């Protein structure tokens, strides 16, 4: 779908469908009133019949009206006068998109300037959320199913003053949504096909397509020979061997320290790193970004790791693997040591790490921990502006003893209490060299059931926003 | 909702909303084509734009069209050029009703004569299903919540020849839907209000309202004094005492044997008997119908029955109560002995009796067992014609040993194998005096939830259809 | 054991043991009275002492009596005058066989003509059940244990009119019992020894021994190369590879369409196919019978299929393998596609498929589903005449949605409700090309515990009866 911005009057634009908002009590803002007047009162005449109460997202679709150049006018409820919160605004946009998807119209014009969104400026933040909802909602994953939609273009109308800010919002939302689609395809792919070697092929192909990107893949023997005893212990059980994939984007000055993203690829952590990199390549951000994808397949077999095994991590710390299903933190901890070589200014790991995070923060909010208050605050602020929120949990020292082992430097589990925090605590012991934060996306990376089951693409908006903020874009 | 039938031309009829069907490829049957012609090709013109693909239940709502008397036209998809099955036809009607309930029109006209429904005649069977779906779909249970709908009347258009048969379908569906509303309200009432004494007061109120109905309520001491040891044992643990409620409707000839319906009232079995009785009263069927509601509340306490207790049933047979959660069969078996006094031609018990029936037949199909093939077959056929299906399970003699007790004449459980059948087998030992069937509605009596959730109307259409069949209506 | 039929008088026959029935109240039928008279009243004299009450199966064994040529006379209770049901009649026959097994007599004569069996003619159906019980009860499986019985021959006496029908019963029961023994040996063999390659060797050996039989075995690579993605996914986890074994018996006319039996061989479904084929070869039935044994071993390992895998079946439909323990339907669905090539007049799959069938129909009755009402009725009638009963469950379309997947054409599980039906529903989607039925023998193929633990040989009597019915034998 092409997204464009114009500043011409809504009533003047030739289009298959013009979309205008209508509030409760059939209240029309200035944009809607101008279109009603161009229609000689035809829109207000239908509204007086009472079929559209105006609650957010309710719709009434009209056919060809004399006086307008639109073939159809879609009226969409904007609710009470109050400014809308982010969820209501995105639900209104998705309700519009739903109707448009079902029509045989080749384009549409959205004339929603009058809709206020709480705490967001009328041109950039409001349209960041509309454009991301509109483009992410085009996603289809029908590869394994045994009809192309008519809608190819949407025009957003804004006043001439606000045009460049709406265009900037569209540019950034398009990059985010393209990244998200990549993340959602990799997550949705079934595990027979999406294994560590497939991810390594996807990264080598992405490297060949981008000048400023260099890709290295470390295979099982290299992981073992680097001393990555925890990462090797997770992968050994499977016939599909592990891969540590490095993707190094040099978009900054040569002596700028890079941002490092570490993704758990057992694999929506790794997928969100690929998606954020794809967004950064689209935007050509002027940062140095090193992506480390820690990929393995955790399977039972006659050569698998067994509860009670003790391994030497790359750092030299030993770990008692009490539970082989606490495996993400094992491939992560060796990859955090590996990240030291880049001399980074921030290292952020993203992982579907704990069922306990779903108990603490559910499906709405990603769990965030770290060793640096400024980096944690930057990620929280990014999530608020991107509408991809996180929330900090504490790594107080009192939780660390839960990982003590009588035999090794630490165990990999902390017991039933504070499970998201003790996993963060485990990882912190490998992150002391640099400013680090950990994002547990076990609750926000996918939808379990319904027809909406499948990957969400989170946290590509928060990560891409954080890197826009560091680039000063 | 008032529901009436007319045989006037659709384009001629004054109404807030006219509903007509459109097939795939914008194909119009005779009725729709006539309204298109009256509209001066307005309906075809909009169809050519392609917003309505015409899959079953899809919709497109038009406003005032020149040449018609209807204020609005709703187009609804009827699919390809082949007859619909019951489920698809009922879903189409519910789609139409959903749109109408959201509009501010005080009436609507359905002109859906051209839609064929597989194995249902165009006047009676087709409209039994439409009218019940429409009328049951109006149900609201908002009494415990802290806006009435505009739609007050629907007119169905049929040709002059079929009018009386559509009217007879509306008469029968209206009685069924009014019975189902009563059933659903009693099921959805919470248990601190809907206890056995409440149901006794419901029955006594119904007895006052109706001439041919006599109601007697037997209290705990009566049940104990009649020797109903198994029914007494279920109720004794609660502070709410049990009631056996008798409602006797003498609509037949004096010497005609009655049909007896026995409902488990622990309580949707008993509620479906109340709702079938309310439909029979509305229809004034010329049958003798005796309803026996076996009502108790099964609670833990210091005076409750305890696993291993042995009781003497009214029949004199002893039962070892191995599980106190197999309680519905205990109140039922004594009520089946009580039913012998009526010298019935059929005794049907209805009960939410086994989780095993949900494992066997799920949410769609009621489990059915009996001692008389003709009666079982009459109930199956009634279910097919009412679109409230059941399915027989065998009461082979080989299952009876699973009830053996070393101490008593039987135990009340049969173990983990064949649990719906062994409950039927237990009840069959009390039904040998008469032609008997048992309906296990544990899967079909409510939605659980889902996200929209509550009692079904489910016993009522089959049972009402069986009594229309016996009354030769 | 040799089974023969004669029509001479019971008292005249030289034998180690003559067996006669005695009813309650010491009532003697005409055959028993004639033997009493030949013994000069010695049998009635012992009976007046009261040790034998005559309940079915009770026994009294006499020694050498003057006047008879039998060395011993066994009196067996036949109960009250009523005709016996099938179970009681078979239990009486097994009680006789029990005594005979313990004696050092080389032969025995059964003179049980007077015993009536409910709904069975005195010569064919009555003796079908006696002869099958007598010969199946000879079964021994002592291969893995670290004494040969004296009884080598039994003569059944009947009147000369009925001799040829009793002989026909014996011929058909012997074929069934021989088939059953083969089925019971393959089921009883332990899984270390009985793996898919062993079954393939058993089928190639059976092919070499029968002129009208051709055997082909498809190995793992052939299964994969045919596109059988579901069958290959089940077997891949194990070190023992899968086999699809084809056994084609051409006993009919060349242009007669064959009957196809599909057996799950994970393996009593496959075993019952081998046993039914062995019975058909013994009888030289004039039908074309193609047997397809879908054999694999379902094991965990580092290369096993994992919940969430998506595979392409031979048909091109894709399946999401939600649960790797729903594996029978996976090897079956690709074998049902394979069966299309034979252009069959009936395809029947037999499988130990669901624990839910044991909840629905227990150990007594096999679950039956299909897409053709005539074939389902034929199998039900066969099971009633063979005393190997089945019972139909419905494949209503409403159960099909339980298999929907958001990613693939279907999932392989339907949830906790209606599990036997949803497995049938899954299979039906691969059976549309032909008349098909599915037999779930999870409850009837073996006895779990006791000393009687082990395979039953069911449903070889129902399947062999169905093929006798189609041959017109």
């Amino acid at each position: 779908m092409e997204l464009v911005v114009k500043s011409v009057a809504a009533a003047s634009v030739k289009t298959a469908t013009l979309v205008i908002p209508v509030g409760e009590n059939r209240k029309l803002g200035a944009v809607a009133k101008a279109v009603d007047l161009a229609s000689e009162g035809a829109i207000s005449a239908v509204l007086k019949r009472g079929d559209l109460a105006g609650k957010p997202g309710q719709t009434l679709l009209l056919q060809n009206l004399q006086g307008l150049k639109a073939e159809r006018v879609l009226l969409v409820g904007s609710g009470k006068d109050e400014a809308l919160g982010d969820r209501t605004w995105r639900k209104l946009v998705a309700s519009v998109a739903g109707v448009l998807k079902g029509l045989n119209g080749a384009d549409a014009v959205l004339a929603l300037d009058d809709v206020a969104v709480n705490n967001r400026d009328a041109h950039y933040g409001k349209y960041r959320l509309l454009a991301e909802t509109l483009l992410d909602g085009e996603y289809v994953f029908d590869r394994f199913k045994s009809e192309p939609r008519a809608l190819k273009k949407v025009t957003l109308l804004a006043d001439k003053a606000g045009q460049a800010e709406v265009e900037r919002a569209v540019k950034h939302a398009s990059a985010i949504a393209t990244g998200m689609a990549f993340t959602r395809d990799l997550g949705n792919l079934p595990p027979n096909l999406c294994h560590p070697s497939f991810l390594a092929e996807q990264a080598k192909e992405l490297g060949k397509a981008h000048k400023a990107l260099k890709v290295e893949v470390l295979d099982e023997k290299k992981i073992k020979d680097l001393g990555m005893g925890a990462f090797y212990a997770v992968g050994q059980g499977s016939d599909q061997p592990p891969r540590l994939i490095v993707l190094n984007y040099q978009g900054g000055k040569k002596a700028d320290k890079p941002f490092v993203l570490v993704g758990k690829g057992i694999m929506c952590g790794a997928a969100s790193v690929f998606g954020t990199l794809r967004a950064v390549l689209e935007l050509q951000l002027p940062v140095n970004l090193v992506c480390l994808l820690a990929c393995a397949e955790n399977m039972p077999s006659g050569g698998a790791t067994r509860p009670g095994d003790i391994v030497t991590t790359m750092s030299g710390q030993t770990v008692e693997i009490l539970n082989t299903d606490a495996e993400g933190r094992l491939v992560l901890c060796d990859t955090l040591t590996y990240a030291e070589r880049f001399k980074p200014q921030a290292v952020i790991d993203i992982a579907t790490l704990t069922g306990a995070c779903i108990v603490a923060l559910g499906s709405h909010t990603t769990g965030l921990m770290g060793n640096n208050d400024d980096l944690v605050g930057q990620l929280l602020d990014a999530g608020k502006r991107a509408d991809d929120r996180a929330w900090q949990l504490p790594l107080f020292d009192e939780y660390q003893e839960q990982l003590d082992s009588p035999f090794a430097d630490m165990g990999n589990i902390g017991g039933p209490k504070a499970g998201t925090i003790t996993a963060g605590c485990f990882l912190s012991r490998f992150a002391k060299a640099y400013n680090w934060a950990h994002m547990d996306i076990a609750g926000t990376a996918w939808i379990s059931g319904g027809k909406d089951k499948g990957a969400t693409g989170r946290p590509v908006p928060l990560l891409t926003q954080y890197l826009l903020d560091r680039a000063g874009a």
